[PDB]
């Protein structure tokens, strides 16, 4: 009922105000509150469809049906008179600031997740701190505020992505008309890194700013849980301590795994290590199969590196496999080796890193093959991409009585509740979400509009769109294709699906590399399960249609839109040919 | 509403057979029909809601009820039995070639509807005609098949605004780490038409082969309809002949306007010369402000030129004039410069274009401005862009009785219907529509498959997405933000908007707060969004997702219960606050 909902928002509430937008009662508390720089809530009764109905309950309370009514952290304060009573006897400020704890709202972890939900907290007048600590990696590595996204991922990864995909401008200038001579131009890495680097800065120092314009205490110290509202933060200079905090928000993310081998973690390094490798790599080998091992050999490659890809088994395992050996053959074909079928053994030392002369070391790694032959090759630098994983264990003390799965992830409801009251998780540690910077946020965001001011709306999980940046990207939003088939079966299950060529393309100098295709389920009106797209910008090409698979679009709502000409996207408004027909997707 | 379907579906039909997928003697039929080349449309009655009625409507045309059925041109053939005995007597390529016409559709023009509908008519074994020729420029510039698009419109000016695109590539290197100097690098313009001829060269190519693998008769001709079943032909010899045809379809496009002032014709150039022009331009003047003046311009500077644009009134006309205004300053900071409010009153000549040296001309262009102040300038290379027109007086004699508007293009109903009943009309001539290849390709093949096949369905012509391929691209799809609120008045519209910045942009020092979107939306109808824009890098790519959600009715709350792509410019959609009745800053 309305009942329970208002009791939720009063008790959770750092500070609230009940009113309409045509009282100029109302309107004179909130100038009041402006004055005097008090943050709050505001919930307009005459904008909310039973705004009649919690008028009387808000009575419950305070005993009385009008408005305005401020509360805080679930106390009734006053109404018009009561308020400025307080105001002019300078009573205000102490009363807004009275808690049982230190803080409103403690976050632990400063990354994507951790700064959405605490920057948006403190709008609402909750008083909040954000804590934030980067273990340095094995060889020492360390940066600044803003999480994984930011520092070691998305942001630095697409950046070299964009240096890789400029080489191929430069070849395909010529054939346009321009004067260069792609053959005698070079890259040169740490000229790419410092520029990468000064962006990234940027980011740090604006997300600091960003907190202090918000009234958000940021400390530098590394935290941990040790009862369900007390938090004890260690800091740089090892001195121990402990915060209060009525919520608590487990925001704490991943890092890079390592093999159980001889000199992985002596010899070896992680994404966490390559975004600011002083020196070239050199020849490089990477060892996994992920999105994030195939983005990294991919880029690494179109500077001009000699690259090797070592796979176990298969590549990208849970995306749509047809489309990920699209991926893959594209790679191969343009100058990224693969050893398949292939796992490491031990990586052996040859040569130190020269950290004087800026040139890595040497290498020799020692494998095997599924058919038993042995794999032996040196390297300059080695790079495991074989899988993240959280470490609570340090962030969580098992007392506080906090689940977490298998994995080491939480277990949490469908609002990020734990199964401690009082304490949430969001983003990568949330057991079974996407683990995504734009979800991350979403939840953050979302969550704490629910915790201070009221809102109902939960963060939607389902069909989130992807894309993976290699050479040739792929884009995605729903099931794969075998996906589908198990959920429905073959028979009820439609794919249509083209190959493409972009015009930018044909004065450049391949005809049938890039291809779409929508998987349909035939009993449901032909709605679309999911779309899959090989192709270049095709983050851009796939985002806008997550909207209208989020609305349910079928098959003919794909058919009775227009296209755009000339784009790659298009493609998508005429699709024709279906698998079971055999006839060919070709061009 | 079932019987006059059948009705209209026989009588329109060129060969068609009425079926269920159960029936082996159906199957026995198709295989008869498909071993003797024979084309037909097929209806399989088992998967039609109202198939049993359908059955017994049959019988007012053939007296029977049963499947198969075969009709050629509105005429009940036979049955099973009755098909088999004119196949094994060799009666039955004589019966299904039986017409009162040469043609079952005649289509005059040759270009992105007329080539889609034709195509798609000839698969259900409409014997059809494809007409196209090209009157050629005032200097004699000519082309092959494939009408505005391929030869002198979207195909090569995006591959002229790649080239223009790849100088910023060029210059971006450089920050990224690599050791070119952009400084020293310059465009070679004929070698840039060599290959965008060469490619246009292969699209007239695989038309012609295209017609020829479908059965359809095309014809290099110049036609005239002088009755509702007769079209008039005009040979390359000049060889003067009349063909006739069932259905007829009008699909004749524009050409470029020319403004009414002394050496216009004689001295300046259009859009149609400028794909295929041998020598460079030169210091270029274009007048003109619609989306053809403007793209052409922005890669013309982007390739180095010295160019200028003569605005009468304003930018874009009919298109968001926000946006129009942010796309032209965009320009003004990148170096094409603007001459505005400001018109021509005589282009004169200085210097003969130099064929020999493969080098431009020379012109004084006099005009004068709102104020009455003159306007002097020379230039190597004048461009009109100054809308385009049919020439329907050269295809429709007058006493035919087709209905043509104000502006000389055709009414028609939403079914493509002209005032004649055989006569139809698709593409750019069509009043009313938006003049898109696109919507020209649906529009001609939807009709094919309602007059040939059966088929219902209507082409929609509401919110069809846009893009403009300036230097900065710009993608729409709705209503601007001006006619949204004169339809529904200033209080129940609300507009979301947000700079950004490319994540590409960063490295390379470009611009923090150039791009920009913006959502308007109907604050009564649930936050319905009235109308998308969108400019930045890739704008065709961003909008045409959205064109589905925005053809589904999406509300803003659809866009925010959305989730990001991220990197992406696109995904700024996805998490849009900031209202113009705030006044809060859209800068990031
Ligand atoms: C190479 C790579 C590329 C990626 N590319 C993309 C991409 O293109 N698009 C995309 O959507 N996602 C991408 N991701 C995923 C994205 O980075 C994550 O989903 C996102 O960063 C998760 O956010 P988070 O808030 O859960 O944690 P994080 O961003 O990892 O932030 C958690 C923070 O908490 C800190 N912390 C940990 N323990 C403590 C403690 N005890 N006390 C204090 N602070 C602590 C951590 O050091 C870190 O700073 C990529 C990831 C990687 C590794
Ligand atoms: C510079 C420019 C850029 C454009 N860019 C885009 C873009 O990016 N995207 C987009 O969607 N649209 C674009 N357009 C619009 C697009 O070209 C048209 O909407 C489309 O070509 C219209 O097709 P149509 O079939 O109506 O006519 P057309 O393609 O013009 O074909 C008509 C054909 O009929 C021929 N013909 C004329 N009279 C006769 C006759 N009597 N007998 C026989 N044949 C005859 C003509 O010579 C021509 O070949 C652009 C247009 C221009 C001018
Ligand atoms: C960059 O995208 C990384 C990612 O984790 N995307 C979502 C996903 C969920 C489940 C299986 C496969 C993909
Ligand atoms: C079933 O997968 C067998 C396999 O070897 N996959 C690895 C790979 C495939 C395609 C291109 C590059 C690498
Ligand atoms: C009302 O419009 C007045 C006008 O002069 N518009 C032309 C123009 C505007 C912005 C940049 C370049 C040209
Ligand atoms: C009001 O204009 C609507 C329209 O669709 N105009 C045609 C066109 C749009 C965008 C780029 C090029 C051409």
């Amino acid at each position: 009922g309305t009942s329970q909902w208002l009791r939720k928002t009063v008790d959770s509430a750092a500070v609230i105000l009940f009113s309409k937008t045509t009282c100029p009662y109302c309107k004179k508390v909130k100038d009041v509150l402006a004055e005097a720089k008090i943050k709050h809530a505001t919930i307009e009764l005459d904008q909310l469809s039973n705004g009649s109905a919690i008028q009387k309950c808000l009575a419950s309370f305070s005993k009385i049906e009008t408005v305005p009514q401020m509360f805080v952290r679930g106390k009734f304060i006053g109404d018009s008179q009561t308020v400025l009573k307080y105001y002019s006897n300078d009573e205000l400020a102490g009363i807004v600031n009275e808690s049982k704890y230190d803080y409103d709202l403690i976050v632990i972890g400063g990354g994507s997740g951790g700064l959405a939900a605490g920057k948006e907290a403190a709008k609402y007048g909750a008083k909040t701190a954000v804590l934030d600590y980067v273990e340095p990696t094995p060889i020492g590595t360390t940066w600044g505020l803003g999480g994984t996204c930011v520092n070691v991922g998305c942001i630095p990864k697409k950046l070299m992505h964009q240096a890789g995909l400029l080489s191929h401008a430069l070849e395909d200038a010529e054939h346009f008309g321009w004067s260069l001579d792609r053959s005698k131009i070079s890259h040169n890495w740490s000229t790419m890194v410092e520029g990468v680097q000064s962006h990234i800065g940027s980011l740090n120092w604006g997300y600091k700013v960003a907190l202090r314009d918000n009234q958000v205490t940021y400390l530098n110290a590394k935290g941990r849980l040790i009862s369900p509202h007390e938090v004890q933060i260690t800091d740089k200079n090892q001195k121990v301590s402990t915060i209060t905090g009525n919520k608590i928000i487990l925001a704490t993310g991943e890092r890079p795994k390592y093999p159980e081998i001889p000199g992985a973690v002596e010899y070896g390094i992680t994404s966490d290590d390559l975004f600011s490798l002083p020196y070239f790599p050199g020849k490089t080998l990477v060892i996994g199969a992920s999105y994030v091992a195939l983005e990294c050999a991919g880029f690494l490659a179109s500077l001009g590196g000699d690259v090797t890809v070592m796979v176990r088994s298969i590549l990208l395992r849970g995306f749509d496999q047809q489309m990920a050996e699209k991926v893959g053959d594209y790679m191969e074909n343009h100058g990224v080796k693969f050893a398949k079928l292939c796992v490491p053994d031990e990586i052996k030392q040859l040569k130190v890193v020269d950290t004087e002369n800026n040139k890595p070391g040497l290498l020799l790694v020692k494998g095997h093959y599924t058919d038993g032959k042995k794999f032996e090759e040196e390297f300059e630098t080695v790079i495991f991409a074989v899988g993240r994983e959280p470490q609570l264990s340090k962030v969580l003390c098992e007392t506080v009585g906090v689940k977490l799965d298998k994995n080491g992830r939480v277990v949490c409801t469908d609002d990020e509740q734990t199964t401690v009251s009082n304490v949430y998780a969001i983003g990568d540690i949330n057991a079974g979400k996407p683990q995504l910077t734009p979800v991350a946020i979403q939840a953050g965001r979302y969550l704490a509009r629910r915790l201070f001011a009221g809102a109902t709306e939960l963060t939607d999980y389902s069909n989130v769109a992807t894309t993976v940046f290699t050479p040739l990207e792929y884009g995605a939003c729903g099931l794969s294709e075998e996906d589908a088939i198990e959920k429905y079966g073959d028979k009820d299950i439609e794919v249509y699906h083209s190959n493409f060529k972009p015009l930018e393309w044909t004065v450049a100098h391949e005809d049938n590399v890039c291809y779409m295709k929508l998987v349909c389920r035939k009993s449901d009106n032909m709605r679309v399960l999911g779309l899959h797209v090989l192709g270049p910008n095709a983050g851009e090409i796939t985002q806008g249609y997550a909207v209208a698979i989020k609305m349910g679009a079928t098959k003919a709502d794909f058919d009775r839109t227009i296209g755009i000409h000339p784009t790659c996207s298009e493609t998508f408004t005429t699709l024709h040919v279906t698998k079971k027909s055999g006839v060919s997707p070709i061009v």
